[PDB]
């Protein structure tokens, strides 16, 4: 198939500087930092992530550079470029507000439906754009969307393309069959994360009986802020029959009539006098976002 004609950028560790650590994980640490670039006058926020010097670790986090490289999209994550220190570093767009997962849990009383909905639809276009580049993420979750401004997500850690069952489809689960049609699946569990404000899928319930479950035709529970209208998505993302499911076009679309009228869809009481953090009074001295950044 086609040549992938990416740009591997390759920086000096003198150009970007370490603020402090945001997460000292099992595989490394993540720090929040700034890029300067040259004599660009600009500085970038960005995220930092570093690893001993195993020969196996390193192969894993230039592979993962790799994919991240390859892609361009506003719902997708994208690398700035890589260092090559004694232990490589990978520099990547700064997301200040976390994962999607932490967010929901912290500001639950604050989210409102027009934010959920908008979320849904941001995310279906991240994942119908890895479809249109035959990437299938193999590991999409709440945990996995990245905040960038809470109106505005990524989709991450798709350096996948210890497994996931609770999100995992059934091809996946008994064959392991990974489609896009499966990640449609995983999408469904993703939009019941949100939708119950970060809850734990089948909680309680241990990972072997999984299988049976779903084979029986048991799937989440409706959350109580979801209409039939929203819950009947979800549970068209959980059919057997792959085919079946939607497709992430069809979940921009559907999601996209919800978000014009979203107390039609998703009841949340005292939605209408929420609102969360925007460009106002603060939100954010040459710093600009990588997003507007291109050489």
């Amino acid at each position: 198939e086609a040549p992938n004609q990416a740009l591997l950028r390759i920086l000096k560790e003198t150009e970007f500087k370490k603020i402090k650590v945001l997460g000292s994980g099992a595989f490394g640490t993540v720090y929040k930092g700034l890029w300067i670039p040259e004599g660009e006058k600009v500085k970038i926020p960005v995220a930092i992530k570093e690893l001993a010097t195993s020969p196996k670790a390193n192969k894993e986090i230039l592979d993962e550079a790799y994919v991240m490289a390859s892609v361009d999209n506003p719902h997708v994550c994208r690398l700035l470029g890589i260092c090559l220190t004694s232990t490589v570093q990978l520099i990547m767009q700064l997301m200040p507000f976390g994962c999607l997962l932490d967010y929901v849990r912290e500001h639950k009383d604050n989210i409102g439906s027009q934010y959920l909905l908008n979320w849904c639809v941001q995310i279906a276009k991240g994942m119908n754009y890895l479809e249109d580049r035959r990437l299938v993420h193999r590991d999409l979750a709440a945990r996995n969307v990245l905040v960038k401004t809470p109106q505005h997500v990524k989709i991450t850690d798709f350096g996948r393309a210890k497994v996931p069952i609770k999100w995992m489809a059934l091809e996946s689960i008994l064959h392991r069959i990974y489609t896009h049609q499966s990640d449609v699946w995983s999408y469904g569990v993703t939009v019941w994360e949100l939708m119950t404000f970060g809850s734990k899928p089948y909680d309680g319930i241990p990972a072997s009986e999984i299988s049976s479950i779903l084979e029986k035709g048991e799937r989440l529970p409706q959350p109580p802020i979801c209409t039939i209208d929203v819950y009947m998505i979800m549970v068209k993302c959980w059919m057997i029959d792959a085919d079946s499911r939607p497709k992430f076009r069809e979940l921009i679309i559907e999601f996209s009539k919800m978000a014009r009228d979203p107390q039609r869809y998703l009841v949340i009481q005292g939605d209408e006098r929420m609102h969360l953090p925007s460009p106002t009074d603060s939100n954010f001295d040459d710093v600009v976002d990588a997003d507007e950044y291109l050489i």
